[PDB]
RNA sequence: AUUUCUACUAUUGUAGAUUGGAGCAACACCUGAAGAAGGCU
RNA sequence: AGCCUUCUUCAGGUGUUGCUUUAGAAAG
DNA sequence: TTTTTTTTTTT
DNA sequence: AAAAAAAAAAA
């Protein structure tokens, strides 16, 4: 029943917020009663705040890295000399691996630890973990200098430009570096390691120490964090502090990530691939690669992802997960690092068959390469030499090409149409050089007119005749120019994906796409989970959350420095449960911790466990069987026993109070329901209280006080409109439903020059961003790696769909559902259209209109909805959800109302149009002139030379830009915008033709943004008529999958191939490239199906698609069959197929029908016509009016139909 | 006017949408280079 | 010797379509 | 039952 | 109507 639309999936969810108070007095004030101590944290965060020259700053850092190291690896033995902190020492016995003890100083002189512990002094193991710091310092310093140099090199000789590294390995290479060297430096700067016993004079044998005890070291870590605040700012965010509210996690470290590395290493064969590669030289790995069958290699299933990928394009493995790779796997297998270093660096060691036919012609064979290197020779070497003596392996490229595609190539008409344009290209270019004219110029002219004239047509081309005719007349009369350069661009364009279209290399091309995507994403996923090894500080702030009486909430978190105190402690020593202040913490408990306590147990003779108050007397512990047998030992029933009694009746669990988490390990029989128990019930928002008075000592302590907010909880009033408000006000109700995850981030941007501080990118803005989960407590919860477990299987996710929309049927199969069927496309970008499940057409939509009233109290003006219109089937296009002062959600119509020319014009009268489809027209427009200033910039400066007019201006445009393809040509050109663009970048070419300011001007605007915002608009209508039928509805959407013919680019004249040509095309992203880039199909479906999984109903989530995160989750999905039209069922959501849904009657069911000049549908045999509207007909057939609305309503009744005889 | 986006208003704002961080793969063009082939003077 | 076109490769930038990883306490 | 054409759109 | 042609479904 009802219970079968509720949502069992643990959701994770991110509530960004602002953490600067905006102080305009357009801005209602928010946060009074600490606005003193913000302001006071304000300035102490705006302190601390910000490729040749990164590159040069590399190589400063880089050097003074290297004296510091130099110098400090003569001295970290030193104990009669170094002393610490007792909070450094805390800390360090943590990081070290011993226990701390007893110490009665407050700096602790690594001489006094002469006690042994397990064998050892304790200065011993300081002194260890040091040495293994500077060793893996070393390694990291060899890295980075390395790359250093190479870049470098690159950068100091113009010649060596196409030898630079990967910039993202670089940075990252640099990134552990720094950590490695700031987890000593950081302690040398701040005062924890110190040398006292300095003030003795001995400068005759001891200066080394002495010099070395004060060297200002602020300054390497000032040089340090700026480079890493450089690497680590993407897209305009600078990563500030990671806080977390659960103190138990504050001194955090890195999570060990050994199986799932072990893992990835044994789905990439890696291991045997060293085996049978090590031993060989580089000319000998070299043979191997050489010797292998590239085709039977490459498709057989079971090779290494690396050997298969070697096997048709040369792809190195990335420099710093082959440096991290090789350390790892040599020391346990016995083998030298080096060796399989030189294993690592030969593969993928790019070859040129050019250049080795160049060096030596004997020995040569085109076997040796990949598929698409010897490919692409071949195939250009052998379209040379049909028309003159070319120096390479002709038969042996002809035989490489036949067996490809089983003919011969060399007397195909694609093959010949590639070569004759070729030859014409080469010709022409001979005849266009400028600089040496040739001195018989007739000999290229009869040459260029007799290939024009032999020429046949492996297709039909209906644009070749002009683009020869125009070639033609330049080079024999020289009429125009302007059309000799676009035919010859537009038959350059032709040439271009002539090549290979003779299907199986398509095919090749089309499996390398995987092949690579799976070689990249493991690489990725080892490059960065061996990064967590060095990832040493995680969690830099412990914060709680501070609210006072008008409910303004705060941030208090304190830095976790080394100093002489304990921040933690120093924060939670202040708070009481009589104050004025309320505080919050998050008191919590996972499976992710239960088992780091479980494994990590010691029970040695001389340990000292840190894990003894978890830990109790009953006989399940065996640490044998739990680090070599964990998955076999943890489901014995002595070992869940013994942990229920663990988390029962430990230490830990009366210390912490567990008790108050409710947990019921009765009906848990096995470890993974003790787990299941844990992460459902182990969550607390816990409250306190605390004073101003502590709020005023921790700030000037050096603790930041930072406001949260957003729009409208810090407005005048503060109702909550936006869903993330409605979230963070459902947080500190404290439910275990909803929950804020203890972790986050704060980041900060900096201001933007040319904006106002009344805008937000005129400041500089701090972000909070919270982490808030959704974890069912109904039942039996699916949480998030489970989810990620089931996405990366297909079949498995095939099941849960299939399932899911079984439990879906069952629940609507007696209801009185509807059926909305939706129509996409460009005149309407989306038609809705209800349908009863008897097929009657349902809808008397009241479609508003908005006017903005002016108060003669001028705070209380406001918007005013009035009815406009009633519509049966509606166009989303122009409309919008909108609430009324009243209260009442309403259709409104967007296009009704007129908009301001210029913003902030109170007194002007309102004349602009407001359709949203035009939007996304101009943005193409604006694309298209960008693409045309990249590859044409000379063509689109020639527009604005004598000062034309707007019609001039205008009819300029149309020779360069092509139409966007929907309504009258050039309709809605944005000529002002296209104008301004044209002269800014006239005036950067005459202020002396500078890159980066082209670039700021050329580069093409992004389309995601505007397309995704109205896309958004429509989203909500659709969620707002299915709340509007009480949620028991389908949803019928086309299948837009194939493309059933060819297109033309937006930004060329270039073909695009159609689904059957190339098995890859999409006709979604056909259609977007058609109108260069501006096409919202996809995201319109993606946009529906993320906002049916997580429906809310004022504090719960309702789910009616299944769970899915790719596009290809929802896609690849069982049809639903014996049924009469073909479906895809995605929960309340079926994909039907789109033939014959817009060419058919309503009426008749004939699909002899045409759609009229003004869109009218027309039967042409029983007389129907949409325009007839008063005429009433049975299932309200007289609501259709367009040919949208047809397609609407047909795509709504084939799934009526098909759920008619499935239920 | 914004956590942010889209459309607005000038209402100490309004409406809808909103999961963030780091990346990987293919394609398009631009910029900096290299190798090879053939051609011109 | 100077220069031109063509093909391929390397690095970066910007777009377009996709796809992963990460997001609560680690002693042999 | 075979076969061709069907989602998009304009001049 | 067209338009470098596959699987679904009209005749
Ligand atoms: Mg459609
Ligand atoms: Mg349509
Ligand atoms: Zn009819």
């Amino acid at each position: 029943m009802l219970h079968a639309f509720t949502n069992q999936y643990q959701l994770s969810k991110t509530l960004r917020f602002g953490a600067t108070l905006k102080e305009d007095e357009k801005k209602c004030k928010s946060h009074e009663e600490l606005k003193g101590f913000v302001d006071i944290s304000y300035e102490n965060m705006k302190s601390s705040a910000t490729e040749n020259e990164l590159v040069k700053k590399c190589e400063r850092c880089y050097s003074e890295i290297v004296k510091f190291h130099n110098a400090w690896e003569k001295i970290y033995y030193r104990t009669d000399q170094i002393a610490v902190y007792k909070d450094f020492y805390r800390q360090l016995s943590r990081k070290a691996r011993f226990d701390a003890g007893k110490q009665n100083s407050q700096l602790i002189t690594l001489a006094s630890l002469c006690g042994m512990y397990q064998g050892a002094k304790l200065s011993r193991y300081i002194t260890n973990y040091w040495k293994d710091n500077i060793t893996r310092q070393k390694s990291f310093l060899k890295d980075f200098s390395q790359q250093l140099h190479q870049y470098t090199r690159a950068l100091e000789k113009s010649d060596k430009a196409h030898t630079k590294p990967n910039l993202i390995n670089f940075n990252k290479t640099f990134m552990v570096l720094a950590n490695l060297v700031n987890e000593i430096v950081i302690p040398l700067s701040n005062g924890a390691i110190s040398f006292p016993n300095i003030s003795k004079l001995e400068d005759g044998e001891e200066s080394h120490l002495i010099e070395f005890a004060l060297n200002d070291y602020s300054q390497l870590s000032e040089l340090i964090g700026e480079l890493k605040d450089a690497i680590a700012t993407n897209g305009g965010y600078t990563p500030f502090a990671k806080v977390t509210l659960n103190h138990y996690t504050a001194e955090q470290k890195p999570h060990v990530f050994k199986n799932d590395i072990d893992a990835k290493i044994r789905e990439l064969k890696l291991i045997g691939l060293v085996e049978t590669l090590k031993g060989k030289s580089s000319e000998q790995i070299e043979e191997y690669f050489s010797n292998l069958d590239k085709f039977s290699t490459y498709n057989d299933r079971n090779q290494s992802v690396i050997v298969r990928t070697q096997c048709f394009k040369y792809k190195p493995i990335p420099f710093l997960v082959k440096h991290q790779l090789a350390k790892y796997i040599s020391e346990p297998n016995g083998w030298d690092e080096d060796a399989v270093a030189k294993v690592l660096d030969a593969v993928g060691a790019i070859r040129s068959p050019a250049h080795d036919y160049a060096n030596n012609q004997e020995g040569f064979d085109l076997n040796h390469y990949p598929i698409k290197v010897a490919f692409d020779y071949a195939w250009e070497q052998l379209a040379n030499s049909l028309y003159t003596t070319v120096t390479f392996p002709q038969e042996m490229c002809e035989k490489y090409l036949n067996s490809i595609y089983g003919c011969e190539v060399s007397k195909e008409p694609v093959f010949k149409f590639y070569a004759d344009l070729l030859y014409i290209r080469k010709n022409l270019a001979v005849l266009e050089h400028k600089n040496n004219l040739p001195s018989n110029q007739e000999e290229f002219i009869c040459k260029i007119n007799n290939t024009f004239e032999n020429i046949v047509l492996p297709y039909k081309i209906s644009q070749f005749e002009t683009y020869k005719k125009d070639i033609l007349a330049w080079i024999n009369d020289g009429h125009d120019h302007k059309k000799y350069t676009d035919a010859k661009q537009q038959l350059g364009f032709i040439r271009g994906g002539l090549k290979g279209r003779i299907n199986p290399y398509t095919k090749l091309t089309n499996e390398f796409k995987q092949i690579s995507s799976t070689y990249g994403k493991t690489f990725a996923e080892l490059r960065d989970k061996f990064k967590e090894k060095n990832e040493i500080t995680k969690i830099t702030h412990f914060g709680i959350i501070i609210e006072d009486k008008n409910r303004d909430r705060y941030l208090l978190a304190s830095e976790l420095k080394h100093e002489q105190i304990n921040h933690v402690s120093t924060i939670l020593n202040k708070l009481d449960k009589s104050s004025e202040f309320i505080t919050y913490q998050v008191k919590s408990l996972t499976s992710k911790t239960l088992i780091k306590l479980i494994k990590n147990h010691t029970t040695k003779k001389g340990a000292i466990s840190p894990y003894a108050d978890f830990h109790t007397s009953k006989t399940g512990f065996n640490k044998n069987e739990i680090e070599k047998n964990w998955d076999n030992y943890k489901r014995e029933q002595v070992l869940v026993e013994y942990v229920k009694d663990c988390l029962t009746d430990s230490t830990m669990a009366k210390n912490q109070n567990w008790a108050e988490f409710g947990w019921n390990f009765e009906k848990c029989n096995s470890y993974e329901d003790i787990e299941h128990e844990i992460d459902q019930k182990s969550y607390l928002l816990q409250s306190d209280t605390i004073s101003k008075q502590s709020i005023a000592s921790l700030v000037e302590g050096g603790c930041l006080l930072l406001p949260i907010i957003n729009q409208d909880i810090t407005s005048k009033e503060r109702k909550d409109k936006n869903q993330f408000s409605k979230d963070w006000n459902h947080i500190f109700e404290g439910s275990k439903e909803f929950r804020l995850h203890p972790e986050f981030a704060v980041s900060y941007r900096t201001p933007i020059e040319g904006y106002p501080v009344q805008k937000r990118y005129g400041r500089l803005q701090f972000v909070c961003a919270f982490n808030a989960h959704i974890v069912p407590q109904n039942g039996e919860f699916i949480n998030l790696k489970k989810q990620i477990e089931n996405f990366n299987d297909e079949d498995v996710q095939k099941r849960n769909v299939t399932e899911f929309n079984k439990k879906v049927n069952h629940a609507l199969s007696d209801k009185e559902y509807v059926v909305i069927g939706i129509d996409r496309g460009l005149k309407q970008l989306a038609t809705l259209c209800v349908l009863d499940k008897r097929g009657k057409i349902l809808g008397d939509f009241e479609i508003y209109k908005k006017e903005f009233v002016r108060a003669e109290k001028r705070s209380e003006s406001h918007w005013e909805h009035t009815q406009a219109e009633t519509r049966h089937i509606l166009d989303l296009s122009n409309l919008r959800v909108e609430t009324t002062i009243e209260g009442k959600k309403v259709l409104v119509d967007q296009s009704l109302t007129l908009v301001k020319k210029n913003r902030d014009t109170p007194d002007e009268e309102a004349t602009e149009e407001n359709k949203q489809k035009i939007k996304l027209k101009q943005l193409s427009y604006i694309r298209k002139l960008q693409h045309k200033m990249q590859t044409n910039e000379q063509d689109v400066l020639d527009l604005i030379n004598n000062e034309p007019s707007d019609e001039e201006f205008k009819k300029r445009i149309e020779g360069l830009i092509s139409s966007f393809g929907e309504g009258q040509k050039y309709a809605d050109l944005p000529i002002n915008t296209m104008r301004e663009m044209i002269s800014d970048l006239q005036g950067v070419i005459a202020r002396g033709n500078n890159q980066t300011e082209k670039n700021k001007i050329i580069e093409l605007d992004a389309a995601d943004n505007l397309k995704q915002g109205i896309v958004a608009n429509m989203i909500g209508i659709v969620n707002y008529i299915f709340a509007k039928y009480s949620y028991k509805a389908y949803i019928s959407l086309e299948d837009l999958s194939r493309a059933y013919g060819g297109a033309k680019s937006g930004y060329d004249g270039r073909y695009l191939p159609s689904t059957s040509q190339d098995e890859d095309v999409d006709f979604k992203e056909q259609q977007n490239q058609m109108l260069a880039g501006l096409g919202t199909y996809q995201f319109f479906e993606m946009q529906l199906l993320k906002k049916l999984q997580k429906i809310q109903s004022d504090n719960t989530v309702l789910r009616f698609v299944p769970a899915f995160r790719s596009a290809d989750n929802y896609r690849n999905i069982l049809r639903l069959e014996e049924t009469k039209y073909k479906s895809k069922p995605f929960g309340v959501v079926h994909f039907i197929d789109p033939k014959f849904t817009s060419k058919k009657c309503p009426v008749c069911s004939k699909t002899n029908v045409y759609r009229d000049k003004d869109d009218i549908l027309v039967c042409k045999e029983c007389g129907f016509r949409s325009d007839s509207q008063l005429k009433e007909r049975e299932n309200n057939i007289h609501y259709i009016h367009n040919g949208d609305d047809n397609g609407a309503y047909h795509i709504a009744l084939k799934s009526v139909e098909n759920l008619i005889q499935m239920k």
